[PDB]
DNA sequence: AAAAAAAAAAAAAAAAAAAA
DNA sequence: AAAAAAAAAAAAAAAAAA
C-alpha cells in the first residue's frame, strides 16, 4: 500500500509510541522521528561509546554517556508522547549494533539482517527529512543566533554529523562546511538548501505536496522555503472561507537554473566576480507555477520571518 | 546601605589592607581587587594544591606553590597597598575550603557556611567585573600581543578561566571560544564585549555611571569600550574647564539591536546583506541629557586615536 | 603541407572517401572525433582495455570487444560516410593496444616507428580540434563543472590522452593534478586562450590571420571561449548583411600576463596591484591590427551572456 | 662540535651521496636535503606502500610504486648528484619502519631505535626547512600561477602534507589551510610566511645568517623574503667593492611589532580590517617604512611598492 | 535578578614532550 | 623542434559507496 520508508516509519512509531502517537500533528510526528532518530545514531544514554579515535575529552563524554542509566519506561517525551513499555524491545531488535555496516552484513548473507540494515537506513533518511522540515518551521518564527552574515546564513541548517550523512543533499553545517572546502568526490551533493519536503503529516502518509492540498500558511513555507528566505512565497497560500487557519496550496514555486556571470581573466584583464542592479534587486520576479500556468511574481524583498511576524501584527 | 554585593567587598578589603586601601584610587582598588581575586581563587603562595587532575607540570607547580611560604603581613602588593596582620584571618575564616561546592554547604544546611558561600561568590563577582575594567583601560595604551587580526580580536578581554566562570557575560579569552565552539543553551551566555561597567571607584560604592559625573578620557573610554573600538566613542567625554585631565561625561552609547535582516538568495533571487538599506558614514546613537542624537564613526579605533592625539 | 597536418588529411581521405569535406569546421571535428576514437581503441569490436580494469570496467570492455564493430557505409555525424577501405586503414595504421614507444624502438623497425610517431601527431591533431569544438560548444552553452573562478581556471575538461598529447593547451583534471605535480623543463603552463585556427584552417596549415573571412562564433572560439571578456567581439567586422560571414581586423596578444601582487610582510600593507596605485569596468585589453596595439575598453560581461543576448 | 641535527645532516647526507655532495652550493644542498625528505617518507620507488586508509586510486598508484624497481647505485640525481653502493644500506638502517610511532618505540624501549627515530625527525625539519627555502629561492625568478589572488598568496609556500607535519611553522599549502579553517588546537602554529631562514650552505653549517656574511642578493633575498614581499628588503644588501655579484649582508629586517590597526565593530557599526586601506588613501601606502635592523642601529626604509620579483627583473 | 558550574622580580626563534 | 608517458542520444527518489 505504501513504500518500504513509510510503512516501516509508521511501524517503528506505533511499536516506541503505542496508541499516543497522534497521526495528524506536525509537533508529535517531529518528536516522534527526532526521538526514533537518537535511538538509531547510538546517541541515547546507555548505548555504546564512540572511541574508535576519539580525543581523550570525547572518551570522557563517551563513557560518562555509558555510564548513565539509558531513558526509563513510561517516560513522556516531547509534549503528547508516552513511551510503552516494549520500546526496549525494539529498540535491541531492530537497532542495528554499534559499528555495524553493510559490508560486513553482505559478508554474511543473512537476509533478516540486510532487510534490518535497510529498515534502519530508510528510518534514518525519514526521521532526518521530517527534522530539517521541523528545523525550518522553527526558522519561520525564531532567529537561530548562529546566522549573522550571508557566509553564515549560507550553510543552514546546522545539524549533526548523522543528520548530514544520512542527508548531504538536504543537511548543511559544519560537516556539509568542510565536505566543500574538502575535495570533491564522485559522492559530493550540493547542499539544495530549499528543497521540497511535504509536511510531517504528509510525509509519513507518501501524499506529496501538491496544490490543491489544504494546509496552513506557516506549514507550507516551512516546507517550500525557511526563515529568512523573501517574503515573495507567501503569495503560494490563499485563505479559506471557514476560521482561515487552514488554507489551500494554489501554486509551488519553480527553482530557477544556470546562467553564471563570471568572467575569467585574460589578456591582462581582472577576474569579475559578478558582472551585474537596484531595480532589479529590488522588484525582480520569482517563477510560480500555478494549476493555470506559471507566472512571474515580483520578490517583495523581505525576509519571510519579517513578513510573518508583520502579518501577525 | 549599600548593596551586600559591595559591602562585602568593602569589608573583605578593609580587613586585608588597613588603612593602606585607598577608596578613590582606580589603580589601588584594582590592585586590591586582583589580590582579593587570586586570594579566593587559591592562588596565593601556601594556599591549598590544585592537584584533583593535575598534570605532571601542573602537579608539580600547584605542589610548588604549596610548599611555598604564604605571604606575611607587611608585604606590598602593588604601589600602595599593605598587607596587615588580620589577612590570615580573613583567608582562613571567610575563603571556603578548596574544592567546596554549594551542594554541599545547602545540604550540611549551616546558615553561615551558606552565608560565607554566598559573600565569597558575590565577591568573585565584584573582582572579575574590576579586572575586565582594568584589562579595558589597559588596553587603550598597549594592546595584547594575542591580537591581530579580528577573529583575535573578537574575544577580548583574555582572562583566566576563573573569571569568565564568574560572570559569563562579560569576559572572554580562551574560555569564552571554547564556549563559543561547544554546546549552547539557556545556561550560555553571551560576550558582550562593550557592556557598560562602572569604573571602580565608582562601582564598590553603588555609584552608577551616569551624564554629568566628573570622569577621565581613558576612564569612560574603559569603561564603555575598548581599545579597538571605534574612535567616535571619545565624543561621550568632554573636557572641563582647564582640561587637567579630568572631565565629565555627557552621553552613554545605546546598543544594537539583535534582530537579524539577512535575506539569502534562493530560486535565482539575489541575496540582500540588509533588509533595510557608506561605510564610513555610519552613525552611533548616543543618549544626551536631551535625547538620543546620531554621531557619525571617525573609522580609527579608539588606540589609534589616542597614539595620534598624544601629542 | 607539415607531416603533423598530412597524416590527418591522409587518415581522413582515407577512412571517409569524397564525404570527407574540408571547408566545414562541423565536418571536420566529427571525422577528428571519429578518428580519436578509433586511435583510442574506443569503436565497437576493437580491442578491450583491461590492464586493471575493475569487474564492471571489465565486463564492459569485454561487451564492447564482443559488440560488432562499424561496417562501411555508416553514417557518423551528418555529412560523413564510412568507406570500405577504413577497415584496412584500423588494420594497418591503428597501432595495437598497449604498443608503447620504448618498445617499437628496441625492435629497431623504421616503419613501426614512423607508424607510431604518425599515430601521436594524429593524436596532437585529433585533441587540438576536439578542443576547438568544446571552445565553441561552450560559446553558447555551458558546462556545469565550472561555477566558480577556480572551477573555470581549468577549462577545457578532458581525458588524460588529451592532455598527454598537448599539454600546453588541454587542462582537465589532469592538468590540475600535473599542477600540484612538480616543476621543471618539461613543465609547460596551462593556455586557455591560445590561437587555434578553425578546423577548417587546421589541416591545411592556414595559420589565423587578419583579412580572413571567418564567422564571428569561428574567431570567438578561436581565439577565446564562452566566459571569456566580450571586448573580444572588437576583433571581428561583418561583411555584406553579415550572413554569419565577415572578417578578422585584429588580434589579441598571446596574453602572457604576470602577476603583480605585493603580499603584506613586515608591517607593510598588501597591495592587490602594483601597478594600480597612483575602475574595475576600466579594464582594457591590447588588441594587435594592421596598424598597432590599441586598447579597448571592456564589456564587464562574459560572452554567454553577451552573445545570448544579442540573439534576441 | 655541532649540534645534534646538522650533524646527522650531514652523516646522512654523506653516507648517501658519497664525495659528490658538494657543501658550498645551495642547489646541490637543496637537491639532497629533498632526496633525503623524500628517501624518509617512503615514498622512494621500492618501498613499503601506504594502504592503511587509500581509496582505490591511492591503492593502485602504491601498488605500482612498491612494484617498481627502486633506484639503483650510481644514478643520477639533480644536477651533480650520484648515489653511492652503499645507499640501500642506509634507507634501511636509517628509516624507520612505515608507521613507526614514537610511542610504540618508547613503549618498546629500545635505545637505539629512540635514537635513530630522533635522528629521523630531526632530518625531516632539515630537509622541511631547505626545501621551504629552496621554494623561497625559485619564486624569485620563476612566479607561480596557482598564486593569483591575496587570498591564494597567503599560504605560500605549498608543500606536501608531511611537509607541513613535520614544520607547521614555516609551511603553508593546503594543510596549513585546513588546519587554520578546521579547529585550532594546542599545538596550532601560525604560518609565520617570513621567517629568517639562513642559506642551505650555512644551514647544514650552524652560522646563523647575521651581518657581515657574504652572500649573493637572490640568495639573501630568499631567506629573508620571498618572490612577492616588497621590494624595500632588497636595502639588506650591499654590493661589495670587486666585481659586485656577490656582496654583503648589512641589516635584516625587524618583523613588525605594534601594528594593530584592525577596529572591530560595536554598537551596530562594522569591523574594518585595516584602517589605512580603507581610508581611501594613496600617500601613506608610498610613504610607508620597514625597521631594518642595521650594525649601527635601527633604521626606517620607506618601501618601494613593487613586488619583490619585479624589482629583481627590472635590475637584470 | 533568582537557579546550575590548557632575542617589548612577574606577553618571536630554536630545542626536549604531542604528531601541492 | 625532439624524447617520456520530471531542457534515438545534460534535478528528485531508489538499489551500489559511506
Amino acid at each position: 500500500e505504501l513504500p518500504r520508508n513509510l510503512e516501516v516509519f509508521n511501524e517503528a512509531c506505533g511499536h516506541v509510541f503505542g496508541s499516543s502517537f497522534n497521526r495528524e500533528d506536525n509537533s508529535v510526528i517531529s518528536d516522534a522521528a527526532a526521538f526514533l532518530f537518537k535511538m538509531h545514531t547510538h546517541s541515547l544514554d546507555g548505548q555504546e561509546a564512540k572511541v574508535l579515535r576519539a580525543s581523550e575529552k570525547k572518551r570522557e563524554r563517551e563513557n560518562a554517556k555509558k555510564s548513565r542509566k539509558a531513558p526509563e519506561a513510561g517516560m513522556r517525551v516531547g509534549r503528547s508522547l508516552i513511551l510503552t513499555s516494549r520500546w526496549t524491545e525494539y529498540c535491541a531488535t531492530c537497532v542495528p549494533a554499534l559499528g555495524s555496516k553493510m559490508k560486513v552484513i553482505k559478508a554474511s548473507g543473512d537476509a533478516a539482517m540486510i532487510q534490518m540494515m535497510k529498515d534502519h537506513n530508510s528510518l534514518l533518511r525519514v526521521c532526518v527529512r521530517i527534522e530539517v522540515w521541523k528545523a525550518r518551521y522553527v526558522s519561520l518564527v525564531a532567529l537561530d543566533e548562529r546566522i549573522q552574515t550571508l557566509e553564515d546564513a549560507q550553510w543552514f541548517p546546522y545539524l549533526s554529523g548523522d543528520s548530514y550523512r544520512a542527508c548531504p543533499g538536504l543537511v548543511g553545517g559544519y560537516f556539509a562546511k568542510k565536505a566543500a572546502a574538502g575535495e570533491r568526490g564522485k559522492n559530493y551533493k550540493k547542499l539544495n538548501q530549499t528543497a521540497i519536503i511535504p509536511p510531517p503529516r504528509f510525509l509519513i502518509i507518501g501524499h506529496r505536496l501538491q496544490i490543491g492540498d489544504q494546509v496552513t500558511l506557516r506549514e507550507l513555507l516551512a516546507s517550500i522555503a525557511w526563515g529568512l528566505c523573501d517574503g515573495v512565497l507567501a503569495e503560494c497560500w490563499s485563505p479559506s472561507q471557514g476560521d482561515g487557519s487552514i488554507g489551500v496550496v494554489v501554486g509551488l514555486p519553480l527553482q530557477a537554473t544556470g546562467s553564471c556571470f563570471l568572467v575569467v581573466a585574460s589578456h591582462g584583464l581582472s577576474a569579475i566576480a559578478d558582472s551585474r542592479g537596484n531595480t532589479n534587486l529590488l522588484e525582480e520576479c520569482i517563477a510560480i507555477q500555478k494549476q493555470d500556468g506559471v507566472i512571474k511574481c515580483k520578490r517583495s524583498g523581505k525576509s519571510l520571518y519579517h513578513c510573518l511576524k508583520e502579518t501577525a501584527g
